């Protein structure tokens, strides 16, 4: 079918122990040394909270699950806890339950993080390959690891411009690859939602990510956030479409034998693939340079297969200027 380029084989080389999430029993400390201050946020399998250790004063977040979905909260933990110590991935400070109630919750590292709306219209050319360097360190790190987040999004990459800390939260989509292992295609954001999702192909892998990521890059450097707008999942695809073409969509279907859902039909025109110079103008031109726009037509590309890995990604000369102050 489809394999990833990289780290196709890395669970398999290692203990079932280490993927076999149902098999996982965490080790749920008291969740009453922690005191809520303040509600973050709020999903319909969660609800964030800021919080103090009263135990040693520390500032954290404390992410309520909601107890009927064991396999899913067993899951986050256990790729939580593979991921401990990875660069710019959130750190997983304690599993915890209300004692009585024996809710479920996870104690992360507190950060103080720019909203992105704002952030995202301020950002300079440094800053976005920083930031972006950054959020790649993170997904090669995980996906080295043999997992893919299947939700990069801007609400997801939590970003304190004043100490120039990135971290990438919210695991609870995340899910270890497997090659040839069929996955659920309802994940991630709409906008940042590869065309393998768009199109119900399931034997996907890290570069879903990758997508996303080429996705936030193209908000950034074009200031239009974000990028690929649509109103529903089939308005997606074409948003998408009227950039990369048509006859290429039909090229990366044919590759892979995708069939198309025929509503399809009605609503992807007809359209040429697009110069990405196409959305520069005068209100983003100095974040655009040939090394970005080289970089994003090799992230947001059909076929996933083709996509760079995050590590190629890191090393393209778009961030030579990053990782040059990073060792001067
Ligand atoms: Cl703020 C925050 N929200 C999250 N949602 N899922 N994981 C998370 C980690 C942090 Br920190
Ligand atoms: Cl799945």
């Amino acid at each position: 079918g489809s394999r990833a380029r990289v780290y196709a084989e890395v669970n398999s080389l290692r203990s079932r122990e280490y993927w076999d999430y149902e098999a996982h029993v965490p080790s749920w400390g008291n969740q009453d040394d922690y005191q809520l201050v303040r509600k973050l946020g709020r999903g319909k399998y969660s609800e964030v909270f800021e919080a103090i250790n009263i135990t040693n004063n520390e500032r954290v977040v404390v992410k309520i699950l909601k107890p009927v979905k064991k396999k899913k909260i067993k899951r986050e933990v256990k790729i939580l806890e593979n991921l401990r110590g990875g660069t710019n991935i959130i750190k997983l400070i304690d599993t915890v339950k209300d004692p009585v109630s024996k809710t479920p919750a996870l104690v992360f590292e507190y950060i103080n993080n720019t909203d992105f709306k704002q952030l995202y219209q301020i950002l300079t050319d440094f800053d976005i390959r920083f930031y972006m360097y950054e959020l790649l360190k993170a997904l090669d790190y995980c996906h080295s690891k043999g997992i893919m987040h299947r939700d990069v999004k801007p609400h997801n990459v939590m970003i304190d411009h004043q100490q120039k800390k990135l971290r990438l939260i919210d695991w609870g989509l995340a899910e270890f690859y497997h090659p040839a292992q069929e996955y659920n295609v309802r994940v991630a954001s709409r906008y940042f939602k590869g065309p393998e999702l768009l199109v119900d192909y399931q034997m996907y892998d890290y570069s879903l990510d990758m997508w996303s990521l080429g996705c936030m890059l193209a908000s950034m450097i074009f200031r239009r956030e974000p990028f690929f707008h649509g109103q529903d999942n089939y308005d997606q695809l074409v948003r998408i479409a009227k950039v990369l073409g048509t006859e290429e969509l039909y090229g990366y279907l044919k590759k892979y034998h995708i069939d198309l859902d025929p509503h399809f039909n009605d609503i992807l025109g007809q359209h040429s693939r697009k110069r990405w110079e196409n959305f520069i103008h005068s209100e983003n031109r100095h974040l655009v340079s040939p090394e970005a726009l080289d970089l994003l037509d090799k992230l947001l590309r059909y076929d996933h297969q083709q996509r760079l890995t995050a590590k190629e990604a890191m090393e393209h000369p778009y961030f030579y200027p990053v990782v040059k102050e990073q060792s001067q």
